């Protein structure tokens, strides 16, 4: 029953936001329905992985610590939709990168989605003692993601930054903080059990799980065909600082690097095929198995350190880890 | 001396933001200098009208109420740059509307500028009792502006919305709240004198001053030549819901409206000239003088009601009114 409640609080959040526009913001029904359709389009359809993690962390900490239960579980669902709305905000900003009225509405949609995370928090948490701390940690993670997108975009402008340490810097800020650390931290806040956990182990686990997720995502972007991946792999044509690129450059010959540099970042189908040819011949999908196994072991062990002082919290972090593993 | 301090606090704000990226966000010098140049480009060069209003309101309320003076004046300059940074955020989002790396950096610049207003507030006001209320009123105005941009963009999609009441709705949310009400409210907060003022009269004055500013801005966009306006007038080609459009439609014949509808919203130089021809023949630059005079009188009189209970606050609102008048 965590999903059926998550979808039920969505109707409660959407009803407040649209009524507030109708009553306080002088909005007409035509635009209200236009915003209802836009909100449903961008925020619904996904797996709600980030949003459901907030609920799982919250329900684990109240059971393993009367009216306080109903409030904490409700606050968790609101935090779950804050992240999901924030994810819809990031998705809309991606479509802009790739009198034009459809581009005006797209830019405006991204602003409203971002502001809607503030409006639902300022309303449902107005009398909560954590509203200020929630907005600060939320904005800091949002700022963190924007910095990570700067690292990722300029990863080939200023192959010097094609290193494993810089790759983990990109994964840390672009993905890890808002996908893995933010849902866990929000579950701790609404459960009022933030100081009871070791934030170092928690932060370290979030970096490893985002690292495990991004490497797996990079290999799928290259080797998985389009209809099986759900999209078209574009990392090679985009010259992205992928795990395959930084691992190839470390174990390639002097010419294989030259052939890589002469083919990486091109849109030609056969240059991209030449890059996949180089990836295949270096046995990178064998190092990928070993690299992921080492990460998964660091995850299994860092979960155990956290359960010494946070027994129930580790159960939720272990549940989230299974979704990526 | 309010400007020399405003530029001095800018160096204090920029130094913290860039050092925080270098120390806490693992950023390299190349990107730090790139962000310093980007911050100076987008945030400097303007008149700082919004930012300086916060200082003028703050200095008027402490003089007309020891170490508390230095702190309030410093907090005002930080709030002044929060709005100026927010204005730079809105400007960047406008250039996007009209592997593309310069569009990626442009989108990323708008996100960093918006987040930088949160970061400087979370730092300099971390121990202030108003940090939570400042962020909430700030986000609500930011949400208000995004809603106003939705009203302005879709003002010809769903000439039904070409009315004087809807025009003032656009001006209210798109411009008035963040240009006139927000700098005044921020000056009250850092002066800790927010409850001492009538927010109704203050809100009403901000709507009138933004209304006086937008009508004057619309006429300049049409009649003022490019080299004298500072830009190229584009409202007619863009089919904007301008004061000239809504006032013409009220006093035009049945055919003059038909000739207006057949020419408004076109990029042809002579159709735009036909629209200016219609504007000239309706003596709209005579009604414009009468309409602005009535607004200016409502401003002079609403300032006097506010000075009955807020004597020094009206002096700053009267100083801001002169900048638009
Ligand atoms: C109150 N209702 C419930 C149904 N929806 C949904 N609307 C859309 Cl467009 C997509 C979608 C996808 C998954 C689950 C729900 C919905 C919102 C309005
Ligand atoms: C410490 N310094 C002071 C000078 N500047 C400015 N830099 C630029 Cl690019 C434009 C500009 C415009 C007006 C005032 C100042 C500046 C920032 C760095």
């Amino acid at each position: 029953m965590p999903m059926q409640m998550f979808m039920q609080v969505y109707d409660e959040i959407q009803m407040f936001l649209l009524e507030e526009l109708e009553l306080k913001f002088d909005m007409d029904p035509n635009r209200v329905r236009y915003l209802r359709k836009m909100m449903d389009t961008t925020c619904l359809g996904g797996k709600y992985n980030r949003g459901l993690t907030v609920i799982d962390v919250a329900e684990s900490l109240l059971s393993l610590s009367g009216a306080r239960r109903k409030r904490v579980l409700h606050d968790a669902c609101v935090c779950g939709w804050m992240i999901e709305f924030l994810q819809a905000h990031y998705l809309v900003e991606d479509d802009i990168m790739d009198p034009d009225v459809t581009v005006q509405c797209a830019i405006n949609d991204g602003l409203l989605l971002k502001s809607w995370t503030h409006m639902m928090a300022m309303h449902f948490f107005a009398d909560r003692p954590f509203l200020q701390d929630l907005l600060c940690r939320f904005n800091r993670v949002d700022y963190t993601t924007a910095v990570g997108q700067l690292y990722d975009v300029t990863s080939m402008f200023d192959f010097a930054e094609f290193t494993l340490s810089n790759y983990k810097r990109i994964v840390k800020y672009k993905t890890a903080y808002y996908t893995y650390l933010l849902p866990l931290v929000m579950g701790l806040i609404v459960s009022e059990a933030l100081p009871t956990v070791d934030m170092g182990v928690t932060e370290e686990l979030a970096m490893l799980m985002g690292e495990y997720f991004q490497v797996q995502d990079d290999v799928m972007d290259c080797f998985t065909p389009p209809e099986r991946l759900g999209k078209v792999g574009t990392d090679i044509q985009d010259a992205k600082c992928s795990w395959l690129a930084v691992t190839f450059l470390a174990k390639a010959s002097s010419a294989q690097v030259a052939e890589f540099k002469a083919n990486y970042g091109s849109g030609d189908s056969e240059k991209v095929a030449t890059v996949r040819r180089l990836y295949e011949e270096a046995d990178l999908q064998g190092d990928y198995v070993a690299y992921e196994a080492a990460v998964a072991e660091q995850v299994k062990e860092l979960i155990e350190k956290l359960r010494l002082c946070s027994p129930g919290f580790a159960a939720s972090v272990e549940t989230l880890w299974g979704k990526t593993y």
